[PDB]
Protein backbone atom coordinates (compact mmCIF):
# COMPACT_ATOMS: atom_id res chain seq x y z
CA UNK A 1 0.00 0.00 0.00
CA UNK A 2 3.04 2.33 -0.32
CA UNK A 3 4.91 3.67 -3.35
CA UNK A 4 8.68 3.93 -3.60
CA UNK A 5 8.66 7.51 -2.30
CA UNK A 6 6.76 6.55 0.81
CA UNK A 7 8.71 3.39 1.44
CA UNK A 8 11.99 5.22 1.33
CA UNK A 9 10.78 7.80 3.83
CA UNK A 10 9.19 5.28 6.19
CA UNK A 11 12.28 3.09 6.10
CA UNK A 12 14.43 6.13 6.93
CA UNK A 13 12.18 7.09 9.82
CA UNK A 14 12.45 3.51 11.14
CA UNK A 15 16.25 3.61 10.94
CA UNK A 16 16.29 7.00 12.63
CA UNK A 17 13.88 5.74 15.31
CA UNK A 18 16.23 2.93 16.21
CA UNK A 19 19.18 5.32 16.22
CA UNK A 20 17.64 7.97 18.41
CA UNK A 21 16.39 5.42 20.96
CA UNK A 22 19.70 3.61 21.23
CA UNK A 23 21.77 6.81 21.24
CA UNK A 24 19.76 8.13 24.19
CA UNK A 25 19.63 4.86 26.14
CA UNK A 26 21.47 5.41 29.42
CA UNK A 27 24.70 3.60 30.13
CA UNK A 28 22.87 1.52 32.78
CA UNK A 29 20.17 0.40 30.33
CA UNK A 30 17.26 2.74 31.03
CA UNK A 31 15.44 4.39 28.16
CA UNK A 32 14.82 8.06 29.02
CA UNK A 33 11.34 9.36 28.24
CA UNK A 34 12.34 12.71 26.82
CA UNK A 35 16.03 13.58 26.98
CA UNK A 36 15.72 17.19 25.90
CA UNK A 37 12.50 18.12 27.72
CA UNK A 38 13.65 19.93 30.86
CA UNK A 39 10.81 18.82 33.17
CA UNK A 40 11.40 15.13 32.32
CA UNK A 41 15.18 15.11 31.92
CA UNK A 42 16.88 12.40 33.93
CA UNK A 43 13.78 10.25 34.31
CA UNK A 44 12.57 6.92 32.99
CA UNK A 45 9.04 5.53 33.03
CA UNK A 46 8.23 1.84 32.74
CA UNK A 47 5.28 2.69 30.45
CA UNK A 48 7.35 4.64 27.92
CA UNK A 49 10.28 2.28 28.33
CA UNK A 50 8.32 -0.92 27.80
CA UNK A 51 6.74 0.22 24.54
CA UNK A 52 10.13 1.60 23.46
CA UNK A 53 11.72 -1.77 24.26
CA UNK A 54 9.05 -3.62 22.27
CA UNK A 55 9.75 -1.48 19.20
CA UNK A 56 13.46 -2.10 19.60
CA UNK A 57 12.93 -5.83 20.08
CA UNK A 58 10.83 -6.00 16.91
CA UNK A 59 13.52 -4.04 15.06
CA UNK A 60 15.93 -6.78 16.13
CA UNK A 61 18.29 -4.98 18.52
CA UNK A 62 18.38 -7.76 21.08
CA UNK A 63 21.27 -6.18 22.95
CA UNK A 64 19.59 -2.82 23.52
CA UNK A 65 16.23 -4.28 24.56
CA UNK A 66 17.95 -6.72 26.89
CA UNK A 67 19.85 -3.91 28.59
CA UNK A 68 16.55 -2.15 29.28
CA UNK A 69 15.12 -5.35 30.79
CA UNK A 70 18.31 -5.76 32.83
CA UNK A 71 17.88 -2.25 34.17
CA UNK A 72 14.21 -2.73 35.07
CA UNK A 73 14.87 -6.13 36.66
CA UNK A 74 17.62 -4.73 38.83
CA UNK A 75 15.51 -1.75 39.86
CA UNK A 76 12.68 -4.11 40.85
CA UNK A 77 14.86 -6.59 42.72
CA UNK A 78 16.03 -3.63 44.81
CA UNK A 79 12.36 -3.11 45.75
CA UNK A 80 11.88 -6.68 47.01
CA UNK A 81 11.90 -5.49 50.61
CA UNK A 82 9.62 -2.51 49.98
CA UNK A 83 7.09 -4.78 48.26
CA UNK A 84 7.34 -7.42 50.99
CA UNK A 85 6.73 -4.71 53.59
CA UNK A 86 3.68 -3.40 51.67
CA UNK A 87 2.27 -6.91 51.49
CA UNK A 88 2.90 -7.49 55.18
CA UNK A 89 1.11 -4.21 55.96
CA UNK A 90 -1.89 -5.34 53.98
CA UNK A 91 -1.87 -8.67 55.88
CA UNK A 92 -1.99 -6.76 59.18
CA UNK A 93 -5.04 -4.76 57.92
CA UNK A 94 -2.93 -1.54 57.48
CA UNK A 95 -3.33 -0.61 53.87
CA UNK A 96 -0.48 1.53 52.68
CA UNK A 97 -1.12 5.04 51.53
CA UNK A 98 -0.37 6.06 47.98
CA UNK A 99 2.66 7.85 49.45
CA UNK A 100 4.30 4.49 50.28
CA UNK A 101 3.75 2.78 46.93
CA UNK A 102 6.31 1.99 44.22
CA UNK A 103 7.18 5.03 42.10
CA UNK A 104 6.27 6.23 38.66
CA UNK A 105 9.39 8.20 37.69
CA UNK A 106 12.75 6.48 38.18
CA UNK A 107 16.13 8.04 38.09
CA UNK A 108 18.67 6.20 35.95
CA UNK A 109 20.22 4.79 39.16
CA UNK A 110 16.84 3.34 40.15
CA UNK A 111 15.70 5.72 42.86
CA UNK A 112 12.29 7.39 43.10
CA UNK A 113 12.25 10.32 40.72
CA UNK A 114 8.89 11.57 41.93
CA UNK A 115 6.63 11.25 44.95
CA UNK A 116 3.88 8.64 44.45
CA UNK A 117 1.41 10.68 46.48
CA UNK A 118 1.33 12.94 43.42
CA UNK A 119 1.64 10.36 40.66
CA UNK A 120 0.92 6.80 41.92
CA UNK A 121 0.37 4.51 38.90
CA UNK A 122 0.32 0.73 38.51
CA UNK A 123 0.16 0.40 34.71
CA UNK A 124 3.89 0.50 34.05
CA UNK A 125 4.57 -2.65 36.07
CA UNK A 126 1.99 -4.50 33.99
CA UNK A 127 3.45 -3.17 30.77
CA UNK A 128 6.91 -4.31 31.78
CA UNK A 129 5.74 -7.88 32.39
CA UNK A 130 4.10 -7.90 28.96
CA UNK A 131 7.21 -6.44 27.35
CA UNK A 132 9.81 -8.75 28.87
CA UNK A 133 7.76 -11.91 28.19
CA UNK A 134 7.11 -10.83 24.61
CA UNK A 135 10.79 -10.05 24.04
CA UNK A 136 11.93 -13.37 25.45
CA UNK A 137 9.44 -15.30 23.32
CA UNK A 138 10.45 -13.43 20.18
CA UNK A 139 14.17 -14.02 20.61
CA UNK A 140 14.19 -17.41 22.36
CA UNK A 141 15.61 -16.11 25.63
CA UNK A 142 15.64 -17.64 29.11
CA UNK A 143 13.41 -15.56 31.41
CA UNK A 144 15.39 -16.68 34.44
CA UNK A 145 17.69 -13.74 33.53
CA UNK A 146 14.90 -11.39 34.69
CA UNK A 147 12.78 -13.68 36.86
CA UNK A 148 13.49 -12.25 40.32
CA UNK A 149 12.38 -8.83 39.06
CA UNK A 150 9.33 -10.39 37.43
CA UNK A 151 8.49 -11.91 40.83
CA UNK A 152 8.52 -8.48 42.50
CA UNK A 153 6.25 -7.00 39.83
CA UNK A 154 3.82 -9.93 39.95
CA UNK A 155 3.56 -9.91 43.74
CA UNK A 156 2.94 -6.16 43.67
CA UNK A 157 0.26 -6.31 40.97
CA UNK A 158 -1.58 -9.27 42.49
CA UNK A 159 -1.96 -7.20 45.68
CA UNK A 160 -2.72 -3.79 44.21
CA UNK A 161 -4.31 -4.15 40.78
CA UNK A 162 -7.74 -3.05 42.03
CA UNK A 163 -6.60 0.16 43.72
CA UNK A 164 -7.56 3.59 42.39
CA UNK A 165 -4.57 5.33 40.90
CA UNK A 166 -3.58 8.06 38.47
CA UNK A 167 -4.10 7.15 34.81
CA UNK A 168 -1.54 6.87 31.99
CA UNK A 169 -1.80 10.66 31.79
CA UNK A 170 -0.94 11.10 35.46
CA UNK A 171 -4.49 12.33 36.31
CA UNK A 172 -7.57 11.39 38.41
CA UNK A 173 -6.16 9.36 41.31
CA UNK A 174 -9.56 8.45 42.71
CA UNK A 175 -10.65 6.49 39.63
CA UNK A 176 -9.81 3.07 38.18
CA UNK A 177 -8.74 3.50 34.60
CA UNK A 178 -9.56 0.94 31.93
CA UNK A 179 -6.20 1.23 30.13
CA UNK A 180 -4.42 0.82 33.49
CA UNK A 181 -6.47 -2.28 34.27
CA UNK A 182 -5.77 -3.37 30.69
CA UNK A 183 -1.99 -2.97 31.06
CA UNK A 184 -2.06 -5.03 34.25
CA UNK A 185 -4.18 -7.68 32.53
CA UNK A 186 -1.76 -7.85 29.63
CA UNK A 187 1.20 -8.39 31.91
CA UNK A 188 -0.57 -10.99 34.05
CA UNK A 189 -1.80 -12.99 31.06
CA UNK A 190 1.69 -12.82 29.54
CA UNK A 191 3.29 -14.42 32.60
CA UNK A 192 0.39 -16.77 33.33
CA UNK A 193 0.47 -18.27 29.84
CA UNK A 194 4.27 -18.45 29.55
CA UNK A 195 5.50 -22.04 29.52
CA UNK A 196 8.87 -21.05 30.98
CA UNK A 197 6.98 -19.72 34.02
CA UNK A 198 4.65 -22.72 34.45
CA UNK A 199 6.07 -23.63 37.85
CA UNK A 200 6.10 -20.14 39.36
CA UNK A 201 4.18 -20.04 42.64
CA UNK A 202 1.94 -17.27 41.28
CA UNK A 203 1.24 -18.95 37.93
CA UNK A 204 -2.45 -19.77 38.49
CA UNK A 205 -3.11 -16.62 40.48
CA UNK A 206 -2.07 -14.41 37.57
CA UNK A 207 -4.78 -15.85 35.30
CA UNK A 208 -7.40 -15.73 38.06
CA UNK A 209 -6.65 -12.04 38.73
CA UNK A 210 -6.68 -11.32 35.01
CA UNK A 211 -10.20 -12.85 34.95
CA UNK A 212 -11.16 -10.59 37.88
CA UNK A 213 -9.93 -7.57 35.92
CA UNK A 214 -12.09 -8.59 32.97
CA UNK A 215 -15.07 -9.02 35.30
CA UNK A 216 -14.61 -5.50 36.60
CA UNK A 217 -14.30 -4.04 33.12
CA UNK A 218 -17.38 -5.96 31.96
CA UNK A 219 -19.37 -4.64 34.93
CA UNK A 220 -18.27 -0.99 34.93
CA UNK A 221 -15.99 -0.36 31.96
CA UNK A 222 -18.27 -0.89 28.96
CA UNK A 223 -21.05 1.49 27.88
CA UNK A 224 -22.99 1.48 24.62
CA UNK A 225 -20.82 -1.42 23.41
CA UNK A 226 -17.46 0.30 23.86
CA UNK A 227 -14.80 0.47 26.55
CA UNK A 228 -14.75 3.66 28.60
CA UNK A 229 -12.00 5.80 30.07
CA UNK A 230 -12.49 4.85 33.73
CA UNK A 231 -14.92 2.56 35.48
CA UNK A 232 -18.24 4.36 35.79
CA UNK A 233 -17.61 6.95 33.04
CA UNK A 234 -19.20 7.34 29.65
CA UNK A 235 -16.25 8.97 27.85
CA UNK A 236 -13.57 7.31 25.81
CA UNK A 237 -9.80 7.77 25.99
CA UNK A 238 -7.27 7.30 23.19
CA UNK A 239 -5.39 4.73 25.29
CA UNK A 240 -8.35 2.33 25.20
CA UNK A 241 -7.37 0.42 22.04
CA UNK A 242 -4.36 -0.92 24.02
CA UNK A 243 -6.92 -3.05 25.89
CA UNK A 244 -7.48 -4.91 22.60
CA UNK A 245 -3.94 -5.03 21.18
CA UNK A 246 -1.58 -5.66 22.89
CA UNK A 247 -3.22 -6.27 26.26
CA UNK A 248 -5.90 -8.74 25.17
CA UNK A 249 -9.07 -8.08 27.14
CA UNK A 250 -10.99 -8.96 23.94
CA UNK A 251 -9.91 -10.27 20.47
CA UNK A 252 -9.48 -7.66 17.64
CA UNK A 253 -12.67 -8.95 15.99
CA UNK A 254 -14.79 -8.66 19.12
CA UNK A 255 -17.72 -6.26 18.91
CA UNK A 256 -16.32 -4.33 21.87
CA UNK A 257 -13.01 -3.97 20.04
CA UNK A 258 -14.74 -2.69 16.90
CA UNK A 259 -16.97 -0.33 18.82
CA UNK A 260 -14.04 0.99 20.85
CA UNK A 261 -11.96 1.65 17.74
CA UNK A 262 -14.98 3.41 16.22
CA UNK A 263 -15.65 5.52 19.29
CA UNK A 264 -12.02 6.59 19.59
CA UNK A 265 -11.98 7.43 15.87
CA UNK A 266 -15.22 9.46 16.09
CA UNK A 267 -14.50 11.29 19.35
CA UNK A 268 -10.72 11.68 19.32
CA UNK A 269 -9.15 11.13 15.87
CA UNK A 270 -8.81 14.26 13.74
CA UNK A 271 -7.21 13.64 10.35
CA UNK A 272 -5.21 10.72 11.67
CA UNK A 273 -3.97 12.48 14.81
CA UNK A 274 -5.49 11.01 17.99
CA UNK A 275 -6.30 13.10 21.04
CA UNK A 276 -5.99 11.68 24.56
CA UNK A 277 -9.51 12.50 25.83
CA UNK A 278 -12.07 15.23 25.18
CA UNK A 279 -11.41 17.08 28.38
CA UNK A 280 -7.63 17.23 27.86
CA UNK A 281 -6.08 20.66 28.40
CA UNK A 282 -2.39 19.65 28.49
CA UNK A 283 -0.71 21.81 25.89
CA UNK A 284 -4.25 22.57 24.77
CA UNK A 285 -5.07 18.94 24.08
CA UNK A 286 -3.08 18.14 20.95
CA UNK A 287 -2.71 15.07 18.75
CA UNK A 288 -0.43 12.34 20.09
CA UNK A 289 1.88 10.33 17.87
CA UNK A 290 1.85 7.32 20.20
CA UNK A 291 -1.96 7.24 20.17
CA UNK A 292 -2.18 7.39 16.39
CA UNK A 293 0.32 4.55 16.35
CA UNK A 294 -1.70 2.59 18.91
CA UNK A 295 -4.89 3.01 16.89
CA UNK A 296 -3.06 2.08 13.69
CA UNK A 297 -1.67 -1.07 15.36
CA UNK A 298 -5.19 -2.00 16.42
CA UNK A 299 -6.59 -1.36 12.93
CA UNK A 300 -3.87 -3.54 11.39
CA UNK A 301 -4.67 -6.34 13.85
CA UNK A 302 -8.36 -6.13 12.90
CA UNK A 303 -7.55 -6.41 9.18
CA UNK A 304 -7.99 -2.71 8.36
CA UNK A 305 -4.63 -2.33 6.68
CA UNK A 306 -5.64 0.85 4.87
CA UNK A 307 -6.68 2.48 8.14
CA UNK A 308 -3.42 1.40 9.76
CA UNK A 309 -1.47 2.91 6.86
CA UNK A 310 -3.36 6.21 7.09
CA UNK A 311 -2.25 6.53 10.72
CA UNK A 312 1.32 5.53 9.89
CA UNK A 313 1.42 8.24 7.21
CA UNK A 314 0.08 10.84 9.63
CA UNK A 315 2.79 9.99 12.16
CA UNK A 316 5.52 10.25 9.51
CA UNK A 317 4.24 13.72 8.61
CA UNK A 318 4.97 14.87 12.18
CA UNK A 319 8.69 14.09 12.05
CA UNK A 320 10.88 17.19 12.20
CA UNK A 321 13.82 17.95 9.92
CA UNK A 322 16.03 15.56 11.89
CA UNK A 323 13.42 12.78 11.86
CA UNK A 324 12.50 13.32 15.50
CA UNK A 325 8.93 12.67 16.59
CA UNK A 326 7.32 14.88 19.22
CA UNK A 327 4.98 13.67 21.94
CA UNK A 328 2.14 15.63 20.32
CA UNK A 329 1.38 18.27 17.71
CA UNK A 330 -1.09 21.18 17.80
CA UNK A 331 -2.63 20.92 14.30
CA UNK A 332 -5.96 20.38 16.06
CA UNK A 333 -6.36 21.45 19.72
CA UNK A 334 -9.31 20.47 21.93
CA UNK A 335 -8.85 23.43 24.22
CA UNK A 336 -6.64 25.92 22.41
CA UNK A 337 -6.77 28.59 25.16
CA UNK A 338 -4.97 26.24 27.54
CA UNK A 339 -1.88 25.76 25.37
CA UNK A 340 0.20 28.90 25.85
CA UNK A 341 0.41 28.35 29.74
CA UNK A 342 1.92 24.94 29.31
CA UNK A 343 4.37 26.31 26.82
CA UNK A 344 5.24 29.24 29.24
CA UNK A 345 5.79 26.84 32.12
CA UNK A 346 7.54 23.85 30.57
CA UNK A 347 8.65 24.97 27.15
CA UNK A 348 7.96 23.46 23.78
CA UNK A 349 6.59 19.92 23.52
CA UNK A 350 9.02 17.08 24.20
CA UNK A 351 10.86 16.09 21.04
CA UNK A 352 12.05 13.44 20.50
CA UNK A 353 9.76 11.44 22.74
CA UNK A 354 11.31 7.96 22.76
CA UNK A 355 7.87 6.35 23.16
CA UNK A 356 6.75 8.06 19.94
CA UNK A 357 9.63 6.37 18.14
CA UNK A 358 9.00 3.05 19.84
CA UNK A 359 5.37 3.08 18.78
CA UNK A 360 6.33 4.04 15.23
CA UNK A 361 8.59 0.99 15.11
CA UNK A 362 5.79 -1.29 16.36
CA UNK A 363 3.30 -0.06 13.76
CA UNK A 364 5.87 -0.16 10.96
CA UNK A 365 6.68 -3.74 11.94
CA UNK A 366 3.01 -4.70 12.04
CA UNK A 367 2.72 -3.43 8.46
CA UNK A 368 5.87 -5.40 7.35
CA UNK A 369 7.97 -2.32 6.80
CA UNK A 370 10.97 -2.85 8.97
CA UNK A 371 14.02 -2.75 6.47
O1 LIG B 1 6.68 10.65 28.62
C1 LIG B 1 6.50 10.59 30.03
C2 LIG B 1 5.04 10.84 30.42
O2 LIG B 1 4.64 12.10 29.94
C3 LIG B 1 3.35 12.45 30.38
O3 LIG B 1 3.08 13.75 29.92
C4 LIG B 1 2.36 11.48 29.79
O4 LIG B 1 1.04 11.80 30.26
C5 LIG B 1 2.70 10.06 30.21
O5 LIG B 1 1.86 9.13 29.54
C6 LIG B 1 4.13 9.76 29.86
O6 LIG B 1 4.41 8.52 30.43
Amino acid sequence: GLDSHELARLHELARHSHAVITRHQDAGGAYPAAPTFSAYRGYAWLRDGSFTAEGISRYGDVASAGRFHDWVDGVLRRRRGQVDDLLAAVDRGEVPSNEGMLPTRFTFDGNDGSDPWWDFQTDGYGMWLWSVVTHAARHGLDLERWRAGIDVAVDYLLAFWDRPCYDWWEEHVEHRHVSTLGAIHGGLVAVGTCAALRSAPWSAATLQVAARIRSLVSAEGVVDGHLVKWLGSSAVDGSLPACVVPFGLVPPDDDVAAMTRAAVAKDLDVDGGVHRFAADVFYGGGQWILLSALLGWNLAAAGDTAGALRHLRWIADQADADGDLPAQVPHHLLHPGSRAEWVARWGTVATPLLWSHGMYLILADELGLLP
